[PDB]
């Protein structure tokens, strides 16, 4: 039997992975023993990125194997064209039920449904082609129903379960637990769904997308996770001397430094993200780590079931996140812009049976578009023609292919959506609000469609504080990176039908 | 606020409705206090039929408002063409989430998905366009997972929970409970799903299809429902002197009398349905009533939640079944052929607020195709052009429209499917294995595509034992009924585009 | 090489076929030597019918192999659903270019094109999937352009080329030629298109739909065709003693007797069709025969090219009409209602090489739905599942299959269209304005959806003057015919997906 | 009334436009009095380019308003995805019949038709959505049929009409006429189709795509066009000292210099294009000019009809070409690679009525993608969201918009097709065989996906002989152009659905 468990957490940064911290002789300041098991048994990818943010775009890339340039689900609230083949439909093509827990944050194609469809009132709903066995549901109704049915009385505004405990609590970064017990947390919910699904399968081959919401905000944790980590033990946020000097690097930086609000990160909180002080940021980070360890605890329950039923060694397990989180870096909160911490994400893969490269940490450059092709390759399917990504399976056996990519790529589109509208500030039209990034071990280039470009020397400036793009002494380098990214664009134009040929012998296909 | 609760039970006969029994001065030999509440508050339809059987075809009609002649999902295991507009998609068109609990038994259109799709391994899966919030799942995996997660240990073959209690139990009609406790029954499962969904909604307007599996077989009940009714208190089965004399009426009757097996009705049972004796049939009926009262008990929990939250008077509640059940009538078990008990089904409708016709029992002839138009009319939508059914709303206020139908209609297709293959016995090709029925208070005509027709005088022969179709003295009557059914065929040809017109002023539509 | 020439004339009656007239010892009062060649070399079908009228519906049946009950292009100006597979697309499936001359009178599916599409201003345009190589074009623009480019000056209203010659001419049935020379006639036009297409092919395998407009009205002929036949030599029209006694048979008869206008049949004419006298009707018939012989002359040019290039013996030639013409019968002009002369049409088929049944006249009952399956069978394709018709090829070799149909069937829908609106007169809604007909050598039954039925004894009443349906002594017969037609309905329900099955081994198909 | 005549010639270079030659004080060495009329009455665009070559890709751009990056019809023989809205369908959306003469060289989408479709045996057939009124047809069957029907006897291999006259003629560049009389030329054919269509319209509003094949090769002309121009009077070809020094600039240059054959340009000719001597090249150019003047003569007939019927002042006339022709430049023949002469094309536009800018010559940078939006804007339609081009109408009135593009762009894909397969030579995979170009008055940058880039200083090196891209002193410039092209890529990502938004008020659209 072959099973696939695709664990997709939300908003979990690549530098919050203990196996890699320990590899580099850093303090592993959070605990994730179950993720650590996967790392010991599998391959940990240390230069993995999501190809776009935030959740909608990122999950479109993950679940289609396409760049944002191809999928066009460019922001939350923007439709995903039905024409793209997604992992759910592809899994049906190899005889697998595409069972899904969590959410995909997918807006339907308006050509396919009524303009009155309630799916158009929310950020996104379930992507067509999956089989939902544990949905969050829009407005988290699935979760809240489950809490209510478990007999826990909810407040009148149900997200107020995430206010810190106590009538006197000040909303924001907090050393108080949330107002929801651990047993009724969202992470418990998703886990119970997983266990229910796996028990229903009763040994039959499975695919399961196991989605967790955490550590997405609000940054508040059920007891005792809220108190598990000390703020002084957390890595310091990396940021310029003040928000104004930060914002000076680029107009998009300025937009987000100015506009991000604390209430988008802590339930009920007032004020700007940028004005959080170091102590507050450290508490936030400790809470974030609490959330992370709550997921890991829950994963241990899923893993225990696989072990007890003798399915662990038959399961390909992929752990990843949809995207990262600034976590105060550069005066930002969230997953926006162009900085590494918004895009870099974990990826750990444990093959079936004893893995050839168990415990290895891979520096080859991998992108979230690669995960769908990997899964399909593993299950013996054809990788669709149209995918931009490649299978990672060679990494599990012999290593990085000679001809593998030599740069990481990602994209961000910041056109106006109902809750964040930078266009007027920036002076831009809707189709001119994007950027792409290309990077390697040495240099990072950020190319904006209609704003200035950025270029960082990552050996000297690993935290991206010193734009060099407009320095004449760097002209040849910036040229070279603009040129690599331009080649990337041309190599990734849509491939739907481009292998077909008419000719004297009729319709054919080209394979090379 | 306007809500819709569409309760769809499975295999529940119209003559197992206490309100109607009492109206006709019969003993109401089963208890259904919650259904009785709906009857007291709403309109009970006493001449309602499903337009086809079994579950797949019936639910296609229910959920599209189409005859089988139009929907073509002619048997279980036969695809439903994606072109038909179903209630789920139509509900999205009026801004409602099409939440569904239970199942639809729908085989996908092969033009829309891979031939490898696991949905093609089972009878049917969920119909496209619904939002599942409590699926049985193929092979009842949803249920069995929920049982397992609740900590109940299941047997190795999970349907063996429906063997009668005790190692010594003889499989078949039984006075022993099943091996599943009430708290872990399927009806409990669907109810918990309903309550979870409604609690998640938290007062917001809803549509919910609340599906129950019971009283579908196996005819075994959790304690103490197995013992709730005495076999001597049940209505006697209505059948000919012996199976051979029964089978003589028609070749299709003979097919089913000969082939139906007890193991399709009682878990693990051996032998033919037809050879059950009167005592066995009475026990089966008592068990069936047990199952029915277990549903009604569960409905009381859903209704209690609506009452406690003040939503009862804002909810249109429709109770119906997908089809009926022979229950030993005519030596048959199941939902097959042409007899009234396979097609006649409950229908009770309680409008929002104090109903103008509360407690009324309606004799107007209504068909399951009418339910979708009723729901959409009630929610202020347009009834799609293509529907064969009409809205029932006039019945809730002034009564039967002057121009309402004056005959009931239904259809059955018996072409070969993997578990029941009458073609070779009958001598027929696949496109020649159907019948249609037309009836009124006086006469019933059964027209077969390629076998002999049947005609019953229902005043003299209410139980359809004496075919008159080949009696010359009935030629004018049979003529008249063949002619009504033929007019019916012509009046119901597909209406997808037939209202459109080209002409000098361009494209238009005709409304009358 | 295998070629197919499908010649489709318009409005040509089956009883205007000399080979059959001579077979029955009648005077062959018109000349058609080229059609007579096909008859001598092939099989002439004497009981062929179009399954519906007028041109749009008839050509939908011809070009899809579907009954009107399935195709739903129920009247002129009503869309043809894109879902039906037509002969053009099927021909592409066997590697043939679906070249077409003439017209198909097809209204596009509004779901496929803008509501502003100019194709919605006319009766119909070209059916999707054909390759036009000689279109009439809407409003006959293709023709009129060709005339103008040939240097003939057209009148200001271009159809006035069909006024009889002379300023003093009275419009109507005429012994004067039209105002267009033979060399610039429509039949010359289509022929020149054919020859141009065949010369372009230069021996390569072809399919060609060679459409002629004639003998469709206006009943006026280029010289000397207008004078070729004497009115006294024509068959007398068959009609009741006066229009009122005619109209009494049925309300639909009354509608058409009352409403048909002469200007729909003769350019510029005033007055009712019904009031034409016997002399006028005889002239009309002589003109009609003139038109027919002009087509036959033109066919001789196409046939001469096939002969000179050695392709005759490699070509399957099918000659047929879209429908017939009342030609004064029953006080009617046109193709309407239920009478034999509107539906009965020629069919002659000459196979490649020396035909086994050369010169034979076939009485087996054949329908226009059979022609598409015949063509595809001949070219080695699969007959689509969805076709209602069957291949005629067995008739060319061994004869009528044992299991061939034993009745002829056709349909007419008379719902309101911009130029003919019987609904208010009849008292009917749009979906209640149809009939179907079933007949054999002895009896004819006409079943109306919502009007009275008709039944004729064809041995005693070959011209359908004496309705017997309401005669009690005929109850068993009418019963029997209503019953055959009802079986026909059930046997012909849509077959798109009904051969597919889910089951344990996955998706399969049933072949029998 | 508003009419549109879109004249699309084939293979006509921008520097073969007399009005522009005379404007720049050059000898106008060819005569085109009818094109000159349009120039005197309208606006001549002197910096117009096709966005890709050869014919298939170019006509996809022209007829969709999309870059090659979006349409993906990347080479001849590669399918055009049905999802793109083309001008034919858009014209139906404004109530215009999309009449077309010539050809579109469009390979159908294989998801839409059988793999056996004969349209897959040729380079391309007619694009879906047009109404053909004068097709060349695959293999020019339409033309050759018309010749044959006109009574001209064709040779056994019909393209041998383009061998030079005389049994002794050497195939290649020639001072002999072709073997087809002027009256039976292809340009006469298209013209007769136009006149036939316009006469059929009889004053009603029209759209007509009037396609000419000439001056596409074979470079041989009917008498006396073959002798109309002296070889010594032609502009000299611009090329390096020898083919090897030419080929050294870039591997793609080398491919084409090496592989192009004379038989692709002159009927029956042997040998390489590159080895033609100056005299031969001059003759070729004189023949090419002959072909051009034959088109112009034919246009005068169409224009005469518009004048005689009083429609000239009601017609928007757009004259353009699908692409250019190297004509010996850079040792090349054809439309390949990256040089200006393959991409630069005429564009002249005469508005209805007396034009505000009659006689003006516009230097604003315009691209073939702009033509569809112009036509639709002119006819009062919405420009589709998805178009990459913009309407040119502002140029006809006030001039170049302030915010108009400041660079020209084009693309070439050279992946393997049946007749030209550079991949193995180049060492490339199929999705790595493309380039894009960006240019302005001063500099030209050619960016290859997987080969070296090129950069020209057009003031010093107008004929693109000196690549500077690898010169360090040009690093900042090449950077700047790579960066403009990269911004171009990002600004032109697919726009199908990217204006839609979900949100609290339901589905909406963003306009800015």
């Amino acid at each position: 039997k072959k099973n696939v468990l695709l664990i997709v957490v939300d908003q979990w940064r690549a530098d919050f992975v203990p196996h890699v911290l320990r590899a580099d002789g850093k303090i592993d300041f959070l605990k994730t023993p179950n993720l650590d098991r996967l790392c010991r048994e599998g391959v940990t990818f240390r230069n993995h990125v999501t190809t776009c943010v935030p959740a909608g775009p990122a999950r479109a890339s993950l679940l289609t194997g396409l760049y944002l340039m191809n999928h066009r689900a460019v922001q939350n609230t923007v439709p995903l064209d039905q024409r793209h083949l997604n992992l759910g439909k592809a899994l049906r093509g190899v005889g697998y039920d595409p069972a899904l827990i969590g959410y995909t944050t997918t807006v339907p194609d308006p050509r396919t449904t009524s303009p009155n469809d309630p799916r158009f009132r929310v950020l996104g709903d379930l992507m067509d082609g999956f089989h939902p066995v544990g949905a969050f549901e829009p407005n988290m109704e699935g979760y809240f129903g489950w809490v209510a049915q478990n007999g826990f009385d909810l407040p009148e505004h149900r997200p107020d379960i995430w206010l810190p405990e106590g009538e006197d609590a000040v909303a924001g970064a907090t050393d108080r637990p949330s107002r929801i017990p651990k047993e009724f947390s969202d992470s418990t919910f998703f886990t119970e769904r997983a266990l229910t699904y796996l028990k229903g399968r009763d040994g039959k081959p499975f695919f399961l997308h196991l989605g967790y919401y955490r550590p997405h905000p609000p940054f508040v944790a059920s007891a005792p996770y809220h108190a598990m980590y000390r703020p002084e033990d957390m890595p310091a946020p990396i940021r310029a001397a003040n928000p104004d000097i930060e914002a000076a690097q680029h107009p998009l930086m300025k937009f987000y430094v100015d506009s991000i609000r604390r209430g988008s990160f802590f339930q009920g909180a007032e004020g700007s993200g940028a004005t959080l002080d170091e102590a507050e940021l450290r508490q936030m980070r400790a809470t974030y780590c609490g959330l992370i360890t709550e997921v890991d605890d829950c994963l241990g329950r899923v893993f225990s079931y696989l072990d007890e039923t003798g399915q662990w060694d038959d399961t390909l397990i992929i752990f990843t996140s949809d995207h990262g989180e600034q976590l105060g870096d550069h005066h930002l909160l969230g997953k926006i812009g162009y900085n590494d911490p918004s895009f870099r994400i974990p990826l750990v893969i444990k093959d079936a049976g004893e893995n050839a490269r168990a415990g290895a940490i891979e520096s080859g450059f991998t992108e979230s578009i690669d995960v769908m092709p990997t899964i399909l390759d593993w299950l013996g399917g054809k990788i669709p023609h149209a995918c931009d990504g490649l299978s990672l399976l060679p990494f599990l056996s012999e290593g990085r292919p000679q001809d593998w990519r030599t740069e990481l790529h990602y994209e961000y589109d910041f056109r106006d959506v109902y809750y964040s509208e930078p266009q007027s500030f920036l002076g831009l039209g809707m189709n001119d609000c994007s950027l792409c990034v290309i990077q390697d071990e040495r240099y990072k280039y950020v190319h904006f469609a209609a704003l200035p470009p950025l270029f960082f020397d990552l050996r000297h400036d690993p935290n991206e504080f010193t734009n060099l793009a407009d320095d004449p002494a760097y002209a040849a380098l910036v040229r070279d990176y603009a040129q690599k990214a331009l080649s990337w664009r041309l190599k990734h134009a849509d491939r739907t039908l481009t292998h077909y040929r008419s000719g004297p012998e009729g319709l054919s296909e080209r394979s090379h």
